[PDB]
């Protein structure tokens, strides 16, 4: 929010105003880097970014302590020499090469669709990259008339992703990612869980309307009371609510899962991309923004 506002404090002292991703800015694949180059905190650009500059951004505006990032840092630059040819240093290129698929990038998103989803034709891809609103609604749908959230609910969300995934992708192309989407479980738990409640760290319950809002618009909830958490979250939060989300009761099975998609997952690790291969080309489309409505600078 613009600086004066006082909307962030006493969390966020020192806040930047939304200001809309234009044609050629770079963005990501993720609702967390995408708010912050919107404010930027990293730059609105999305482009010539430093492990610090992204350490700074989450831990001063959104709560986010430099342990949670950590894996994700080194993973977005081996995917940046992957993607480019070359090692990226301490300047990532940009946001976009993110969502070089079967990465870091990976099938069954919350909110994206699949690179090859619903493609007639197995050379044909899509954008997976972007915010979509009809698969972000297939995710609310599984918690539809709620409030709140918990760690089972969020179990049923990513087995219904997988499930749809897997039916929609083209043949041969889904890939089951339980470590890196369960780490994007934590960090949901981590930034939007109902902090208002006298048990949310050891019960975290996500706020639905903060994280749609979060998803839809790429900006903080500060108009719904969400502020940055305090202290800001660590690493062992994180996994902790990784590890309860597949160790959650399944109550309701989806057909057409992968095997052993019920059951705890492996721990995240560094990725790694053999020299002889190639990487798959990225989606080209614009940066998406919120349009229904535009935001302000406020919002
Ligand atoms: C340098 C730090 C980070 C990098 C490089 C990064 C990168 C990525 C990438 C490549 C994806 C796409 C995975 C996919 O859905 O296919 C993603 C998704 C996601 N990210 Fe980030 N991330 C970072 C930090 C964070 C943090 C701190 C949060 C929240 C506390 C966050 C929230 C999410 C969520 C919730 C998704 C899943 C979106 C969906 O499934 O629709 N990220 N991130
Ligand atoms: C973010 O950075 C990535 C990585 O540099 C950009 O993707 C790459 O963009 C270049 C164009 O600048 C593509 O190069 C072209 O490739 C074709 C086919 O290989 C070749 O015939 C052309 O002569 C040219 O070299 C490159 O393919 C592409 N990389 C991948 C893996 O898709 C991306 O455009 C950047 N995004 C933004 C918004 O800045
Ligand atoms: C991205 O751009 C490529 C050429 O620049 C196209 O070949 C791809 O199909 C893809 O096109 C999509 O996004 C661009 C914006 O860069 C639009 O101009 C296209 O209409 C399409 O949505
Ligand atoms: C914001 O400023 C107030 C008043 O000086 C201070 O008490 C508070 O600690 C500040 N918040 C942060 C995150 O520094
Ligand atoms: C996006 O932000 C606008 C402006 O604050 C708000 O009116 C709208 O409800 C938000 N969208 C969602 C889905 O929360
Ligand atoms: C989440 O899981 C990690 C291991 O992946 C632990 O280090 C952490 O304490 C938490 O249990
Ligand atoms: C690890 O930490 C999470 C979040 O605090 C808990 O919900 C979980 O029960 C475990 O203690
Ligand atoms: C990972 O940690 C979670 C949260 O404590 C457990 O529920 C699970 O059994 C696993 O050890
Ligand atoms: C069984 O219970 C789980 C978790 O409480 C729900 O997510 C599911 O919809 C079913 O009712
Ligand atoms: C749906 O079905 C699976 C196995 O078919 C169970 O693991 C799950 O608990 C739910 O009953
Ligand atoms: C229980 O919930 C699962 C996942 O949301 C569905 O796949 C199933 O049809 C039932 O509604
Ligand atoms: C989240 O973190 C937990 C604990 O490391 C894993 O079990 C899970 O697969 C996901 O990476
Ligand atoms: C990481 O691991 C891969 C193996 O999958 C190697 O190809 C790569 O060079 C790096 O050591
Ligand atoms: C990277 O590009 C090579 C051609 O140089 C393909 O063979 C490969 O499958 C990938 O698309
Ligand atoms: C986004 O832009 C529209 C104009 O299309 C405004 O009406 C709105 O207030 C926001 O600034
Ligand atoms: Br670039
Ligand atoms: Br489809
Ligand atoms: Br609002
Ligand atoms: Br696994
Ligand atoms: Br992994
Ligand atoms: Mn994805």
């Amino acid at each position: 929010q613009e600086p004066g506002s006082g909307i962030g404090y006493p969390y966020d002292n020192n806040t930047l105003p939304y200001v809309a991703p234009g044609p050629t800015d770079s963005r990501a694949p993720c609702p967390a880097l995408n708010a912050l180059a919107n404010h930027g905190y990293i730059p609105h650009d999305g482009r010539a970014i430093s492990r610090e500059t992204l350490q700074n951004a989450f831990l001063n505006h959104m709560g986010i302590a430099n342990s949670v990032i950590e894996l994700a840092l080194t993973n977005a630059f081996v995917v940046c020499e992957y993607v480019t040819g070359s090692d990226c240093g301490d300047s990532l290129v940009n946001l976009t090469l993110l969502a070089e698929p079967h990465a870091f990038e990976h099938d069954h998103s919350f909110s994206r669709k699949d690179y090859k989803q619903g493609v007639a034709n197995s050379n044909d891809f899509i954008d997976n990259r972007n915010f979509d609103a009809e698969t972000f609604q297939t995710s609310l749908d599984v918690v539809a008339g709620k409030t709140h959230f918990d760690y089972a609910d969020m179990n049923e969300i990513r087995l219904q992703r997988e499930s749809l995934s897997n039916e929609l992708d083209f043949p041969g192309w889904f890939t089951e990612s339980k470590p890196i989407q369960n780490v994007e479980s934590g960090f949901i738990f981590a930034l939007v869980s109902d902090f208002n409640l006298p048990d949310n760290d050891e019960n975290p319950l996500v706020r639905i309307d903060w994280w749609k809002y979060w998803f839809t618009n790429e900006s903080f909830p500060y108009h719904l009371g969400w502020h940055p958490p305090s202290p800001a979250r660590e690493i062992e939060f994180v996994t902790s609510a990784s590890s309860a989300v597949l160790a959650a009761s399944v109550t309701s099975t989806p057909s057409s899962l992968p095997s052993g998609a019920i059951g705890p997952g492996a721990e995240a690790v560094p990725l790694s991309f053999a020299s002889t291969m190639t990487p798959f080309l990225l989606a080209t489309n614009a940066p998406y923004y919120a349009q229904d409505p535009t935001l302000g600078p406020n919002d």
